[PDB]
């Protein structure tokens, strides 16, 4: 234990400062700190149109249309550089992040220049800082302390949580906008742009994500003042100033505006200190040989966990394949947040298992808080924790940060409360989260489960960790047995109550069929305690399966049994045999083992159909009842037994599976697996999401599910391929390709991908389990065997 919090402690530090408001551009709060954070962000503009104000970047968001955004390095233990292309407003923004060896002190330097040197424009930065925490715990706060001319400010907050600090903004560089043949730039007393304007006030904890909206409204009140006349003085027009007269508080807006027309551009520093520190960040240089050694340990990092070699791909070289996997894995963790609030759950309207109607969650309440480390699907679309892929993004940490992959884990598993098992498939924490999210999809419901994924990451990770140490660094946990079983006995008593959970709720009605199965003379050897079904499926949509629009038996019925759901529960199954293991629960290991053997015959036996050469989803002729029909979508329904590797080894269904995967008139294609065979009914039709398109979370399962069947597929040599190989290696190859080419081309990786032309499509920035190509490309050597 003692060992345990000395580790905990040590992570807790490497890990508490980042841009972990990954729903920003460029925003700032310390992780696990949610009663007095200090808040950062930053936002930008060009201030010398009329109405600049409505290019005001601040959230990340489709809708802005940049030419790119994003990490190009980045690991939030240490830092990185993030770059902003911003043709609208002229911007071409470079902000660095480092840290202190300890990581209690961190710099951010901002870096601009102009896209177009010669079109007249400004940048029109705006910093904002906001210390949390003061109106409830009666000491927290942030006052500035003075300056160094008009440009350099010193500030001095207390946070109760983080102790006391110091805040300085200072430039390096820049030339700020003026008119040279004025006597000033001044149009109102506190509106001028030909140097830096401040503004102090107070404004609730909770309403601090709204700094867009109050700068733009104090912005609009100045001009109504003004105006109640050159082009350029607009500039000056469009500078915050304390026109109300508000008393110092809280929150700080901070705004420069730069002329673009001056090539060489502009930097400034922003540079936090904790005081009494023994590793203060003090001046310009220091900040430069961070940047410089902090960029090239990342590098090193990277380097010591992945490996890159000419082929099979088509990417023109070695250096530009692994600098797009190095960029896509620092985006991956790049949206990583952290994430305080209530949620919306409707526990009390009735939930009726067996009708099929969409449901009016009308006894919605706020509950909570809650809080979450996550990474997320997409910075953009989607800046939260889904559940489902979660699991795939850790496979993805994993490989790169063992134990942080531990820490968003436990994360997670924090969420599971006392009276239940259940985890909300999608979370969205306050108001700041509820924003980004339509009202009709923002209220859980407690009844409705997704796939287990986080248990599929955790398996994969102990099975690491259980290969390395034998008998019972950012890998700790990898290969110290005692780090492990501390980990394991806090965690274990959450993941069991998941996953009873998850197999009550889902339970099938086995009873039927008894006939059936009886005249086929296999109902005695079938287990009817291992048969699932997807509960709070509607006519059109099967949302807790994951694949909301994947085709289902029609009409429904609550004597369905889904190939998918327990394929998952096979999965939580080998998790809980693994974690026991560690735990030296000898008893309960060998249960769940037999359990996942139970879970494994009941697939070959029940959901195997020999007409059709497939697992299929089950259920009861609606006509004929003395037949049980097989519903047989050939897709990634089907293919997930094998993507799962619940077929036994050696089984002659895997030689059906490579074949099913195999076939150009099915679901392979030139860009990757398709979710559903180009012969099936629903092919193509309605919303057209798990209907044809590739998606690189089954893709990827597929693949690592060919190197455990056919072992023989990572290596290349010479000679006649067999089928296993023939696929594995086009596969790969496809994948790679197609995910780099629409990176170069359409600009950034994609939720899903085109069985048309394998252009990119739905969600942009989707890092996202799309981010899972850097593993394509790079990993080797996971497994851990022996190297006498
Ligand atoms: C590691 O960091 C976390 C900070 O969240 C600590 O684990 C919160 O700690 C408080 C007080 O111990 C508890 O009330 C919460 O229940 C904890 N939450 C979670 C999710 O664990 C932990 O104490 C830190 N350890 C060290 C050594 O710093
Ligand atoms: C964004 O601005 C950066 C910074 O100037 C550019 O990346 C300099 O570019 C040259 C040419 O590649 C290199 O010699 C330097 O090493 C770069 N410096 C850095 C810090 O990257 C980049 O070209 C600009 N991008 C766009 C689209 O304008």
């Amino acid at each position: 234990a003692e060992f345990m919090e000395e580790y905990q402690k040590f992570t807790n530090e490497s890990l508490l400062w980042a841009p972990y408001r990954s729903n920003c551009y460029f925003g700032m709060r310390p992780r696990y700190v949610h009663e007095s954070p200090l808040i950062m962000g930053i936002m930008w503009f060009n201030s010398l149109s009329q109405d600049g104000l409505h290019s005001l970047r601040h959230f990340a968001t489709p809708q802005d249309k940049l030419q790119k955004y994003g990490w190009e390095v980045y690991d939030p233990r240490i830092g990185g550089k993030e770059v902003f292309i911003d043709e609208k407003n002229n911007l071409n923004l470079t902000v660095y992040f480092v840290k202190s060896k300890n990581g209690e002190n961190w710099s951010v330097r901002v870096q601009g220049e102009p896209l177009d040197p010669k079109r007249p424009s400004t940048a029109s930065v705006v910093l904002y800082f906001s210390q949390n925490g003061g109106e409830i715990d009666g000491k927290s706060s942030l006052a500035m302390i003075g300056h160094d001319g008009p440009n350099d400010m010193k500030f001095f907050g207390y946070s109760k949580e983080l102790g006391e600090y110091h805040l300085t903004v200072k430039d390096n560089f820049g030339h700020y906008f003026k008119n040279p043949e004025y006597e000033t730039m001044e149009v109102a007393p506190g509106s001028d742009c030909s140097k830096t304007s401040h503004l102090s006030l107070q404004i609730p904890d909770k309403e601090v994500w709204k700094a867009r909206d109050v700068f733009q409204s104090l912005v609009s009140d100045s001009i109504r003042d003004i105006l109640e006349r050159p082009a350029d003085l607009i500039p000056s027009v469009l500078t915050i100033r304390n026109l109300y007269n508000f008393n110092p508080g809280n929150f700080h807006y901070i705004q420069k505006t730069f002329d673009l027309t001056k090539k060489d551009g502009f930097q400034f520093d922003i540079t936090y200190n904790k005081l009494g520190t023994t590793q203060s960040i003090s001046t310009r240089e220091q900040v430069t040989e961070l940047i410089t050694w902090s960029l090239n340990e990342i590098n090193a990092r990277f380097d010591k966990q992945f490996s890159f070699g000419e082929g099979p791909d088509s990417i023109e070289s070695v250096e530009v394949k692994r600098r797009f996997a190095l960029e896509t894995l620092s985006n991956l963790l790049g949206g990583i947040g952290y994430f305080y609030g209530n949620q919306l759950i409707d526990r009390e309207t009735e939930f009726d298992e067996s009708q099929f109607t969409e449901i009016k969650l009308l006894n919605a309440k706020e509950e909570g808080p809650f809080e979450l480390f996550t990474s997320v699907p997409s910075r953009g679309f989607f800046p939260r924790g889904f559940y489902w892929d979660e699991g795939f993004h850790l496979l993805q940490i994993m490989e790169y940060d063992f134990d942080l992959a531990f820490e968003i884990l436990a994360s997670w598993f924090e969420m599971i409360e006392d009276d239940s098992g259940w985890i909300a498939r999608e979370i969205i924490l306050g108001n700041e989260a509820r924003s980004k999210v339509p009202q009709e999809f923002q209220v859980q419901n407690p009844n409705i489960a997704n796939p287990p994924t986080l248990l599929l990451a955790f398996s994969e990770m102990l099975s690491r960790a259980i290969e390395n140490i034998g008998d019972f660094m950012t890998n700790n946990l990898e290969a110290n047995p005692g780090l492990l079983t501390e980990y394991a006995k806090k965690i274990y008593p959450k993941l069991l109550k998941h996953y009873n959970w998850f197999r009550k709720s889902q339970t099938g009605l086995i009873d039927e069929y008894e006939e059936i199965l009886e005249d086929e003379g296999i109902w005695d050897k079938i287990h009817k305690n291992e048969v699932y079904r997807w509960v709070g499926r509607t006519f059109t949509h099967c949302l807790p399966s994951g694949m909301d629009d994947y085709p289902r038996a029609q009409p429904p019925d609550v004597a369905e049994l889904n190939v998918d759901a327990l394929a998952w529960v096979g999965v939580m199954t080998r998790s809980m045999k693994q974690i026991a293991h560690v735990l030296k629960l000898t008893q309960d290991e060998q249960r769940y083992a037999q359990i996942e053997q139970e879970v494994v015959e009941n697939l070959d036996l029940l959901h195997w159909s020999e007409n059709d050469n497939c697992y299929c989803d089950i259920s009861i002729d609606p006509e004929d009842d003395e037949i049980r029909e097989f519903v047989c979508h050939e897709g990634y329904v089907s293919v997930l037994p094998f993507a799962l590797k619940l077929i036994p080894k050696n089984s002659p269904k895997l030689e059906k599976v490579v074949a099913l995967m195999s076939d150009p008139e099915k679901i392979f294609s030139d860009y990757g697996l398709l979710s559903l065979s180009r012969q099936d009914d629903y092919f193509g039709k309605d919303e057209n999401y798990w209907r044809g398109p590739i998606w690189m979370n089954i893709n990827y399962l597929c693949l690592d599910a060919m190197r455990y069947y056919y072992p023989e597929v990572i290596l290349d040599v010479a000679g006649e391929a067999s089928n296993a190989k023939k696929l594995y290696q086009s596969l790969k190859i496809n994948l790679s390709n197609n995910i780099y080419k629409v990176w170069e081309e359409q600009g950034y990786c994609y939720e899903n991908y085109s069985p048309i032309d394998g252009h990119g499509t739905g969600a942009e920035h989707f890092t996202g389990w799309t981010a899972l190509v850097v593993n394509i490309l790079g990993r080797f050597r996971s497994h851990h065997h022996h190297h006498h």
